[PDB]
């Protein structure tokens, strides 16, 4: 599923991400935009052999099991493939654990390089929610 901008904001809000750990909704929508272009099916291989999965490109190195990332952890206790559903629940629940872990949303490279310090409220402008 490829979410619309306001559609995803609403879905994320419903799942409790608005101001989660102090991060406004615009931050999460921005991160999703640049991580996956709002596409729940997005997968991307990393150089170390891990893979990033789904709307928020969650990494098999730490957070999910794909059975092909030697030495990795599965800290969200989920198969990585469950992070590719049209329903974002699994991705959101795992994201809440990631953002609570120490360095906040800096864990998302695209957020740090493209969203952090920007006018993130623009991502939810005109959205019902
Ligand atoms: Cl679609
Ligand atoms: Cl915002
Ligand atoms: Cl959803
Ligand atoms: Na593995």
């Amino acid at each position: 599923k490829v979410f619309g901008r306001c559609e995803l904001a609403a879905a994320m809000k419903r799942h409790g991400l608005d101001n989660y750990r102090g991060y406004s909704l615009g931050n999460w929508v921005c991160a999703a935009k640049f991580e996956s272009n709002f596409n729940t099916q997005a997968t991307n291989r990393n150089t170390d052999g891990s893979t990033d999965y789904g709307i928020l490109q969650i990494n098999s190195r730490w957070w999910c099991n794909d059975g092909r990332t030697p030495g990795s952890r599965n800290l969200c206790n989920i198969p990585c493939s469950a992070l590719l559903s049209s329903d974002i629940t699994a991705s959101v629940n795992c994201a809440k654990k990631i953002v609570s872990d120490g360095n906040g949303m800096n864990a998302w490279v695209a957020w740090r390089n493209r969203c952090k310090g920007t006018d993130v409220q623009a991502w939810i402008r005109g959205c019902r929610l």
